[PDB]
């Protein structure tokens, strides 16, 4: 039950990822064999729920690619349910300040370190109580990544970075650009400056910066700067764009 | 991606609807061909979720009948997820005051006009980014309908009607009658008076009144008065009552 | 595990039925409360399989209406599977002769009386081996109804009626009329004559005649002639026609 | 629609239960025939949602075992949806004080006694309006059980017990032991003392104490003391432990 | 209910296609917007059944791309079921001779022209009896494409082309190459010769040649020779290879 | 893609197994961690299909227990489909003679050794063409186990054992006892004699004997005689009996 993605971030090994919005355990398996370090199961902007997350985790399990799950919001109840089906790495949307970051962290940790409700017998998390001493080992293998997506969140970043248990900070360029006045198009100097400055500040605090970016040159730039969990594409886009290009070649 | 139901309400063309509680993409298609102007996919009182809404939207898509979705509550997160699978017309339950109406409207609109989170690449809403300039066109095709179901909501109606982006106000007679002391039976003079007065006030403000009513004479009365989105039956009731009547004719 | 539908036919008590093509456990429960004696789960012309039959049987179980299941064909493998999930009354399509009727009966009976494969520990049919002496009691509670749908089958009817274990013979007017050249409209004197002559002959042999007929006058005419399992409507039709009628009443 | 579990608790008849985390309508039916007085469908720590609850209720319906449902939290919206698919007995997690207990009770009751939204036509709860006078009978057959799982909740127990409509109080030993410093292992004298004292206080107030405990001697002790709804095992554990023991006997 | 794919082949307009093996209604919709003339829902080599074909047909329906469905074999029972859920164009595997081609055609046609069973009230195919004179118009809109996959089938090609109702003949290079001893690599002169000779001969007879070929140079070569339904890629391949390429570009 | 179950049988290492009839990917994972050498996914007597087999194979994949799948019959079309979703070991029911055993073997092998249809780009079996030289390596990793279930099959056992590619012969005691007139109780000396004589004869030929037997004393007796794949319990039975025992201990 060692969290190898978390260990890698801690060791400063960059992790290359793919976003999964196809919401299917079948395509999840197909993509789990494609050579990515991590896969993001999106519960926020794709039609997933706890049950489809579970089946995608089962599909991915025997592959080297590590799963990360994004809940629909920073919700303790939804976090608890995701952890019980076996989620160990969470990407939490719209974290605006240190208090919200702390709530995310505590949602993942058993008392006294947190408020995670106990339900080990029922849960894939402990493999239905086959993992010995699960309750005592579980906290240290939880990896909490928080998303900063607004000017307010950027302003609060130093404080968010001071929250123990925050292992990484993810920047969402589309949401950030929208908040900043550029309508979801991050290719504006003011937006890139903010992103670059955040990546540096995060890495300087001893924590992992992350980002999703489909432009491969921008992705390489962010990696060169020091980002440690970079998603470089989205399943739905890869499929749609490859199919459209193919049809176009025949008229 | 033009919202034709919204255009019709704006133009004062009455829209006749059917309520869908069967929670099935198969019966949704069957009913999409029956000649209604709109169909209500009920996420509140029928066993639907974002995923079943998605499949019902897919089933209805090639038909002229327009889909409207009712979330379980006035919840920004649930609203965001519904919009991403392609929902453009929402019927929001238990809207009690202008602040709640405004939250519903802003949940549907991209910044700065609202707080809708961006996730276009992943979403059926933009047809996975095939709709050009989706981010810029999306706000104007969202149609927000709010439900008033209590005496408190009736008292606040003038203020609710002043909220920009509120395109229509739906009256739920059963909930209203319950709140007023008549136990969900709207056939009491005090309740009909309130309903009639609301329909008039709504239409006089330049907005669309709506209602669900299974009694066909009452429905015609409300249409005569000026209601613009009137649901005249419920799938489950049509099926149950037709089946029971049939069995009764044979003993 | 007494088959009450089977006992009713044997006692000459007419059974009024509804056809289920909505392929949903939810609408099946709704319809199970409507007052029919029997309900036909259609695995031939509706998108059902062994698994959806199972969920529909579970939904119907606490109600008085008795389930009957139609396999896609007279296939002993499919029959075995349907029996294991708890089917006790089968309506077998396209039975052309006495050998085929015999094959249907034998598919439902444990050796030596038939070729039904044994798997009671696994099966809802024995309630996972809770039903005492299941193996010894099962054969006698199976009820086999065979469909005659062609001129060939009509010619072989006397031999088919001589087959032990054939409890009922069902006439399918649409298929029969199509085979007879009146495709597929059964309102022609020569089709009605064939139908009515078969009903009389079936009942004369001491077996139960059955038919599906949405016209209530014809249904009563068939009952007068001795028909004992008469399906008088179809769920999809009831819903589609009620919905269309409603929408039309509002323009 | 009489709630027989509720009547039994009121009459002081102890009810022996099994916890269902397998989240399957198929295993639910299998277990519904095993002789338990009640079955707990766990929406909190197992991968269930309103839809899977519905199918499990349908599976259990014809059996004598009574269903109890645990929502993911004390959420009025989720409670409403569960009640509409037919839930009449709720086990509500993390109830910390009298105000929270009162919110749980009011979520289950139609106005004026509560805030339950009306949606009878659509709901299995009224059997799609076949239950006559459902709106007037529904409140009295709702049974609300609240979970106390923290030292804070224990402190507030006398006040929680004074809340009308609270029919029972369930103690979760694992969560309680975690809150008390013993890491989810309830076998510590301080924890057993607290549990024993709560069971007595609950029963002395005229209300039903409940608990889940897999140790059969502890369960018998709690029953001897006066507990009235005792779950004595969990489906997932029974299966896992029986399978592991079996494999071990062969090496 | 005009079959536009069928009309295009008859008019000599080449149709460019994509194979769908992802077995999902969600990715089917995504791909339906990509610009292909046709989409192949594979019931033979992908985990589809009648029910998933149905949901994929619903998803594709509002788009210009036309669905074609491949049953698992030339089985008249499976064909009947696929036709009832609305399939109008079938790609039938392993057709070895003219008798088997005739059997495929006849499975799709109502008597007297075939043996298709009647069940229009139940079926999406007639839109639940909304399509006027469905029974009279259906036969002419069925489009039957047969696969030749062995040396035996190649030998019988002239007789197969003489079968009325065979609208197209599809060559499966992998299966053919395997039968020819080059298992299963079709890049050998003798396989290419057999393929190209068949395409010429099929087109010469006035029927449509088809093929699946992921190599775009070969695809254009087959088009030059007169092939009229050419599938130029497979969804699972497009996704797997794009994902693998992306991951490799980042090390 | 080495078949380790197949290698174990060939090396004379007995494999202890559990039968899976719960038809759930969730309980399959739970049971995959219980310590059995193999797990039987039953497509004959449990409500599984190609799609639920797929999800169960995905769930079991990361565990040491090896899956074996039982098709509903010796059907080459069903076998092809199960092989494409990744099945490598098949337990084929009702194999009566050497021709039928040969047909089973040939259904699993690519030409020229068999008639297995080619579709690797689409199939989990090749991991969507990631497995290098899949077509060349697949045949040798297929493991075919045939069930002898009748006196006829027992008579033909010597010829069946002479069939190349038959790796194992499984005796089904319930079906065999039913065929022998002891329906379906296998505790009679003449049934036990037939069973034990077959086990000895199978092993003598250098092939693996198999059997399902819930009685642990009999299971050890069969192992002593040389049986090499012995299923020692059934999931549904384990769960039902443990639950019933528990409930009874509490009255
Ligand atoms: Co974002
Ligand atoms: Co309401
Ligand atoms: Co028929
Ligand atoms: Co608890
Ligand atoms: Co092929
Ligand atoms: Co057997």
């Amino acid at each position: 039950m060692e969290n190898s993605f978390k260990a890698a971030l801690k060791a400063g090994r960059p992790q290359i990822g793919l976003w999964l919005g196809l919401s299917s355990s079948y395509s999840a398996e197909l993509l789990a064999g494609a050579g990515f370090d991590w896969l993001l199961i999106d519960g926020e902007h794709a039609p997933n729920n706890v049950q489809t997350v579970l089946t995608q985790l089962q599909a991915i399990a025997p592959y080297p690619s590590q799963p990360v799950v994004r809940p629909s919001w920073n919700d303790p109840v939804q976090i608890k349910q995701l952890l019980d089906v076996g989620t160990q790495t969470l990407l939490v949307p719209m974290v605006q300040n240190a208090d919200e970051a702390r709530e995310a962290v505590r949602a993942t940790r058993y008392p006294p370190a947190g408020i995670r409700g106990v339900g080990s017998a029922l849960a894939r998390a402990s493999r239905w109580n086959r993992i010995p001493d699960y309750l005592q080992k579980a906290n240290d293998q939880m990896c909490v990544l928080v998303q900063i997506e607004t000017r307010e969140a950027m302003k609060n970043l130093p404080q968010i970075l001071d929250v123990e248990g925050v292992d990484g900070v993810f920047i969402g360029p589309a949401d950030l650009s929208a908040d900043m006045g550029y309508a979801g198009n991050p290719q504006h100097p003011e937006v890139q400056a903010a992103i670059e400055q955040a990546i540096v500040q995060i890495r300087e605090s001893g924590k992992a910066p992350g980002i999703l970016i489909a432009n491969e040159q921008l992705a390489k730039r962010y990696l060169e700067l020091g980002a440690l969990f970079v998603a470089v594409g989205v399943d739905t886009t890869l499929l749609a764009r490859a199919a459209e290009a193919l049809a176009a070649r025949f008229g």
